[PDB]
């Protein structure tokens, strides 16, 4: 169990229910995870018609239990210590000089299947903003997530920067805030202050009609030999 519960390709579902200033939506994702290769394949759809707001704003919410770790580092993988009974993981996204996400997800298993079901709500948008004006790139760059130990709710905090590229060439900041705690009552693995690394390629499936995003994921885990 734990990290056993990841040694081959798992399937994976995804379940958002959405709210950006009033602008309701839904999003379900299907794919798999191979956590050995730190790789998640991903397909998500709106399934309530056009999403309101940029898929790249969403890959974050959109499961870091897949990420490969070198085996040393296995005894600080709180994520998927966690398992099967997994992790809530919440989230303040402050988009700079823009609104602000706040989401709150359930990450655990069900049977074979990892599933991450997602409750997002975001206020003070601005109209023609990047965000509600659709003005980000359909791309993704690459990102550490520094991941500290917060042994009181006997979890994990982290905070990093997201850069989303905007179609003027400049770059939309998006802060993340997380915090993930253990839905089971046992110990579990804590970090000695590690980070994941992690790369993204967005692109769309060429037969699927509705809104929707092809996510491709490489997801690793380091310790920090110094800063
Ligand atoms: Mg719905
Ligand atoms: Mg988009
Ligand atoms: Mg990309
Ligand atoms: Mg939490």
């Amino acid at each position: 169990k734990g990290e056993e519960l990841f040694t081959g390709v798992v399937p994976i579902l995804v379940e958002l229910d959405g709210d950006v200033n009033g602008h309701k939506f839904s999003v379900r994702g299907e794919g798999e995870g191979d956590a050995t290769n730190g790789k998640l394949t991903l397909k998500f759809i709106c399934t309530t018609g056009k999403l309101p707001v940029p898929w790249p704003t969403l890959v974050t919410t959109l499961v870091q239990c897949f990420s490969r770790f070198p085996d040393h580092m296995k005894r600080h993988d709180f994520f998927k210590s966690a398992m099967p009974e997994g992790y809530v993981q919440e989230r303040t996204i402050s988009f700079k000089d823009d609104g602000t996400y706040k989401t709150r997800a359930e990450v655990k298993f069900e049977g074979d299947t990892l599933v991450n079901r997602i409750e997002l709500k975001g206020i003070d948008f601005k109209e023609d903003g990047n965000i509600l004006g659709h003005k980000l790139e359909y791309n993704f760059n690459s990102h550490n997530v520094y991941i500290t130990a917060d042994k009181q709710k006997n979890g994990i905090k982290a905070n990093f920067k997201i850069r989303h590229n905007v179609e003027d060439g400049s770059v939309q900041l998006a802060d993340h805030y997380q915090q993930n705690t253990p839905i089971g009552d046992g110990p579990v693995l804590l970090p000695d202050n590690h980070y994941l690394s992690t790369q993204s390629v967005l692109s769309k499936d060429p037969n699927e009609k509705r809104d929707h995003m092809v996510l491709l994921e490489f997801v690793t885990a380091a310790g920090i030999t110094h800063g």
